[PDB]
Formats: structure tokens, sequence, C-alpha cells
DNA sequence: CAGGCCAAA
DNA sequence: TCGAA
DNA sequence: CAGGCCAAA
DNA sequence: TCGAA
DNA sequence: CAGGCCAAA
């Protein structure tokens, strides 16, 4: 028999956009050196050791779009980061003739070179790092002697301004002329560092293992030889990562009576749990359900968190773990490896009478060539047939809030615990 | 060498039965009008939209099986519905030769028919739907003008009635010769609602999207070329459909001094938990493990949901979610597909003078001719050599319960909750 | 007439609320398909002196 | 040799 | 399977 | 085109 | 796998 | 025919 009608369904408008960039960054060949870093509240006195493989920001938005793109990505609610890709080509590596210092000929023509790459070490759970910008002192460019006050996101913020530029009203406009308009090479100030404790006043008993072995988990090659080639390709595909929140449902306690109702979950998890640990082994692992959260669409929406704009360079684009959505999901905890890469420290040729390393090093740049692409896809449903966009409601959204009302997010910036990303309080800009 | 004895185990008896039934059944083609239901209680002001795809109650016990069945089916402790299958077939739409009006001529010999079929819409997420009984006006029969107060089971009651009859000794008994006995043709009187928001009397923000376009969810055919052909088949398997509790075991406490004890679960859930979530969104969803239950067979058992004979009428065959088993089970949330078959609303042939829809029809009605099979399945365990059946207590059942007594048990009545049947009480008949 | 070329014979309001979001839009084409089902004619007129139901 | 541990695969 | 095979 | 969401498969 | 493949 | 139940596989 003939249908008149067939169950076509839902009007629903599927929307993939890509975003691509082209970095150019300049790194400086630091030398590995001991640096204390003294107790301050819950952080204990503890060793540093430098590095020069710096840090990639592969893992935030601002990464691959424009503020324009940003602005405009707005309009799409329903928007989810689908998958990064970056790719790392470096150029020739550039290190100095000769040295400051007169009384030593030390100049030379010959060169050892090496480039190192670094791969997921955030993610050791044995290896405790983050990245640090040092200072430096004046007579050794290449020796850090102290850290930075420069949090990770006025970092971010200041690698942002200098990609894209200040507004054409700002005073300061001609100081940052915008590489994504020139294509010129940005220096990179930020390094992985490696951490262990200081016993130096610790009572009691002390660990006294050292540092862990942290060159067997690097890849190092000649530099002579990786000139016009590329290091790293890096492909991510994201778990979560809603950008725009998705369009409000009609709310049903407007039509149901049935609105709060209860129904089986049976044996399987329906709400996520928070898990939290300690190393210190004063507590053990504890897991709780039903966390404060709050809605980002529709009547009682707390969108602070995209209000604020944290994910285009405060946070990661990977969020999986931290929003939840009402109908029947399966939700695990999720973090992006970490890129470093850099070129080692290069010893001056000059002679020492002892059985240590360099404590003198030639001027050493490296530069990296950075593709990355960023797909993005959002939804226009259309459950109702008036006014505009209404998703099913089993397509909201959820959030980890704190109890003070400040969105929850996930954090790359501390060290993992037991390779985890922990999730912390979102600062208001 | 050779064995004197070997491990046959248990002795276990297995019973399978099968029940079925034919059903013709009558439905009128009710208009698609607007009818404003007030608000009472939680109930908000809404708009209904009225069809004549009447409901078949293909989710209940008396669907399938007669009181004696059912009677007989109590003396078989362990009995699982395992599956229902119904087969719909339509035969001659009749459509009324001439309205009741005199002035206007509209008789006709030429007519338009069209079948509606409608598969699983209560579980439709963004469409808010239940089956309603509605009033009609006196010259208009097809137009529903208000809602009848019956509830779902007296509706449900007034069809077993129908189907089965009174006893032998009722004073009403030559009121309803037993359509089992006779196969004559029951009217249906149980059509699909859909409901949207009344915003007149809303303050603040109103929601005015209007009605979801719920024709795009159904099949539509000729009538006329549907006659005597399959229209509906659907079968489905039951995940947990206890319709008698298992034989008791013999109690351990009476045996062992550990009847309490505990002992690791690792990471599986092994019981069950209860979610509640809110479409108002003044809270967020939750999980609630280990819900207020009984047992329902051995010491203290609580027998009011099978004593009260719920399964038979008044509540789903499907109870999936709502039992538990003492051993290491994996259970998850259950509901039947829906089925609302009708014929759509025959213009009267007359000329209006506006565009709108037809605001006088003719009469017309359905022939639904309806197959349905349940088999069952139950259980004889001898794990005692004396005093009769006893099963292992991993046989062991339990079922929600509310803090006033009352077991709880899935409807179908009310409109889904994010795609969901939700549990509510039961209530003594 | 079968109204076709206007933009509500096409899409709902809120399709039409929604797609003010996108500057730069134009309609590219537009499709309309009519099919016939059984026509109704009267039995007979109202007019009853004639006997003219046929 | 990266993504919820690696000494598991 | 909220990577994805 | 139905059974715990569909815009996922 | 308390559908079931 | 044993290892988180057996009357499930």
């Amino acid at each position: 028999a003939t249908a008149i009608l067939r169950p076509i369904g839902l009007h629903v408008e599927k929307f993939q956009q890509t975003y691509r960039k082209k970095w150019r960054f300049l790194t400086s060949a630091n030398a590995n050196v001991i640096l204390a870093e003294a107790a301050s509240g819950e952080r204990p006195a503890r060793w540093a050791l430098t590095t020069g493989m710096a840090s990639i920001p592969w893992e935030y938005l601002f990464f691959y779009m424009s503020p324009a793109e940003y602005n405009r990505m707005k309009n799409y609610p329903g928007t989810f980061a689908k998958s990064a890709s970056v790719r790392i080509r470096t150029w020739n590596t550039r290190v100095a003739f000769q040295t400051g210092d007169t009384q030593t000929a030390n100049a030379t023509l010959n060169q050892n070179k090496f480039l190192q790459v670094a791969k997921g070490i955030r993610s050791i759970p044995f290896i405790c790092s983050t990245n640090r910008k040092y200072t430096y002192s004046d007579t050794e460019p290449m020796q850090p002697t102290g850290f930075a006050t420069l949090t990770s996101y006025e970092y971010r913020d200041g690698l942002k301004i200098a990609m894209y530029g200040y507004d054409n009203d700002s005073a300061d406009f001609a100081k940052k002329p915008p590489a994504d308009a020139t294509g010129a090479e940005i220096y990179l100030q930020d390094y992985l560092t490696i951490y262990t404790n200081d016993a130096r006043a610790t009572t009691g008993t002390k660990i006294l293992a050292g540092f862990p072995p942290y060159k067997n988990f690097i890849e190092e090659f000649d530099a002579s030889a990786c000139i016009n080639t590329d290091v790293v390709a890096m492909d991510y595909d994201f778990s979560y990562a809603p950008l725009v929140p998705q369009f409000a449902p009609v709310p049903n306690n407007l039509i149901t009576q049935n609105y709060n109702a209860s129904y089986p979950a049976g044996t399987k998890n329906e709400v996520t749990a928070v898990k939290t640990t300690d190393s210190s082994q004063a507590t053990p692992p504890t897991q709780v359900r039903n966390a404060p959260r709050k809605y980002i669409q529709g009547p009682n929406a707390d969108t602070t968190f995209f209000d604020e704009e944290q994910n285009y360079l405060r946070v990661p684009i990977e969020q999986g773990g931290i929003f939840e959505e009402v109908n029947v999901e399966t939700v695990h905890d999720t973090q992006m490896p970490s890129i470093n890469v850099g070129i080692r420290a290069v010893p001056k040729l000059t002679t020492i009478d002892e059985t240590t390393q360099a404590n003198s090093w030639l001027d050493a740049q490296g530069y990296f060539e950075v593709d990355c692409v960023l797909t993005t896809e959002s939804v226009d449903p259309y459950t109702y047939i008036k006014g505009g966009c209404y998703s099913a409601n089993t397509k909201s959204q959820l959030q980890y809030f704190a109890s003070d009302g400040r969105p929850i997010a996930k954090v790359y910036d501390n060290p993992n615990v037991y390779g985890r990303m922990q999730m912390i309080k979102t600062v208001k800009p």
C-alpha cells in the first residue's frame, strides 16, 4: 500500500569546521642545572632540574584558531572539538661561533648539536615535572638561575597576543605584529623541569633517592642531520570537548507532572564519580558519586565557564570526565599527551680541572615549524515547530562545580598524580 | 575404573507454557483537535492534541491469558514471562456515506481513507504523550471536546471484563458476553495524545515552541489498499518478568553462624541503584544504591505485589530493573515499545471560507484483528530430600519498596522522562 | 494557487528564526511535487424538486 | 616508545 | 566505545 | 524506522 | 548478556 | 562435573 507519510524523524543540521595555523618557534638551548625552590604553603622544599625542552601548547584552543574564529564559534551551540593534529618540523640549528669570554680562545667552527624530543612525559607517574619559565644569568645566558613568577595563564596569554596581536585601539598596538599575519618567529619561554625532594631540612626518615633518570624517556638526535625534517607528528581524538553548550531542550516540567521522576539504573553507573587520592598516604583513595553539578543550558543554567571564555587559552580543550549528559552515559578520565622539543646545551670549548659537566655554554637556538589543524562539529536540532532550535533533553549537559560557584575543569599545568591530570576550580579572568 | 556414583547434580523440572488470544478491535477516526487541560497540583496547564491512534495494550498479562490461566499460573513458583508476540491485521475501513447535517448535500461515494501506525512513540524524549480517553461532541461524534476521568487501571479493567466476562453469579452477567467466547468486536477508547505547554498564564520567560511535528514519526498508508493485510508485527523478549516468585530456599541462618557475612564485590556493582532526574533542572541527576527492598519469598517475605495481582492488568509484564537477585547480577532499565494504530479523520465533503483544517467529519471506523502469543517458564527445584521444592539461595529475589510498604513497579501510563519509563508506588486495588 | 514561491511554504518559524544567524544565506533551489488522491463528488445536490442523484 | 599505570598487553 | 580499534 | 537517547552506530 | 546478537 | 549461582551458558 502507498505510504503518504513515513517516519522521516527530526530535521537536524550538522556543521563541520576546520581551523589551521602555522607557527615558527625559537627555543633556547638551556643548560641542565639544579635550582632550589623553597617551601611555600603546601609546596614542600624541592630541587628543580632545568632543561631546554620547550612546551608546545597544542592542548589549547588559541593554538588552532584566531580570536575572530573563536568569536564566531560562539554562534554554534553544541560545538564539540573532534580531533586535533600537530606536525613539527625543525630547521637549521644555530650555535654561536664563540662565547663572550675574551681570556679563552674558545671560538671553533666544529659543532656537536643534539635535538631533544619528549612525548608524554607529563603523564609518567614516577617523574614529577612541570613547564616553567626561568630567569637566566647575564654572563651565561644559557644558564637558568631562578624561576620567573609568570603563571601558565599569563604565559599562554602572552603567546596568544604574539600570535594574533592587539586591538586596533590599543596604546600598545605596535609592540606585537601578529605572527598570524607576518609569519615571523616567536620565542618560547616555558621549559620542561624535573623536580625531586629537598631533604636538607627534613626531620626523621629522609628519602635520598636523587633524581629519576629522565634521559631514558626522551629521544635525542643529531641536529646536524635533522635539518628540514619532521620530528613530531601527533593526532588526538577528543573524548568530550564541549566548546559551546548544546541548545536547551523544551523543559518538560512545563508539560508534565512527573518531571522529577525516578527509574531504575540497574547495575550501570549513569552518574559519574570523583576520585581523590593521597600520595602522602594519610588517607586511602576514595570515590564519591553525585558531585556538585550545574546545568550549562536551560532554566537554571550556570554558563560561567563558557561566559568567561576559559577554554580559549586558560584550560585544555579535552575535558572528558568533567561533563555529564543525562542519558545512559559511559565516561572515562582523559588527558592529552604532552609535547616538549628543544636543543641540548652546547658546552663551550674550554678546559676545566674536575670531572663535572660543563659550566659555560655557547648560545644555541632551535628553529621549529609547527603545523596544527583542529576540526569541530556542531548541531542545529529542531524538536519543535516554532521558536528556534531545541534539542532532546537527553542531550542536556552538566558540569562539575565547586561549592563557591566556580566551575571545575581539568588542568595540565600541575604534575600528574598517579599518572592522572587533576581537576581544579577555575579562576575568574 | 568403574564409577558407582557420578555428579548428576540436582533434580530440577522446567515447565514451558504458551498463551494465545485473538482479538478484534474497533477504533474511531478521531479528529486532531486541541484541548486545554487546566493546572492541577503538580500538573501544569497544558495543551493537548488528540489523535485516532488507539493504544494496543500488549504490555499487560490479561491481553494474553484468561482469568482461569492466570489463576492456575499461581501454582508454579518461579514463573517468568519469556517472550511476547503480537500481530495486527486490518480489515475493511468503514466510512459513513453522509453526515448528520441536512442543509449540505454532503453525501458522496468517493473516499480517501488513511491508516496510521505509530511504533515506539512513548519512548521519544522530545515528544510528551500519553493515552487518554476523550469525551466527544454530540453534533460531531469524531470530535473530542474533553477528557474522560477514567483511569488507565479502570480502562484496562473494563477491557478485561469485555474480553472474559463476569462471574456466573454477577447481577451484571448478561451485559458483557465474553469476546474470548464469541469472538465479537470490542471498541477501544484510549488514544494517543500529544501535549505542549500552555503559556497563557506563564510569568517571566515563556517557551513558545508550539508542538513537536509528531507526524514525522508515524507511518500512514492508503487504507483502501490495506484490506486484509498485516500492518504491525512485533516480538519482545523479556529481561526480567517474574510472574510468580521463586520457591524459597532453605534459610542458612538455621544452619550457619555466618549467615550475615560480608565478602568483596570488587569493582562490580552487585546491588542495583535508583536514578532520579529533574527536567526542571532545579537539581542535577542523582544515583542512589541500596534502595529500600523486600524479599518476595522466604522468612520475612513481602508478597503484596503478587498477592494483589498487580501484574495481571495494572502494571506491565516487563519489570526489569525493579527486582534483584542475591547473586552477581547485571541489571539494566527496561521498557516495551508502544503500539498505536488507527484511522485518520475523514473530512466532510463541504466548503469552508478560510484556510484551516476541516471542522466537520464523517463517521469512520477501523477494524483490527490482533493475534497475541505469550510464552512463560517455571522451575521446580529439589535442593533437599524432604518437604517439597527449595531453590538455591542465589535464586532469592527482592523487589523495590517504598517506605510506607507499597511495592514499587514500572508504569507505562505516564510520559517518558529523558526517554525512560518511571517507576512509581503501586496502589492497592 | 500553489504558493511554492514563498519561504514559509518550505520552512517552519523555528527554522526561519535560526536562519537569521547565518549571514550571507542564499536560497539555491526549490522543488515541488504534487500528487492527487481520489476526487470526491457529491452524490446529489441540495435541490429536492429534481431527482438529480446519480 | 603519546590517551587516565606498566613492571599489564 | 565520551579515541578506537 | 520498536527495547532504557540520537543528532551515536 | 536480566533481549541478543 | 573446580574459579565469586545454575535451573544461565
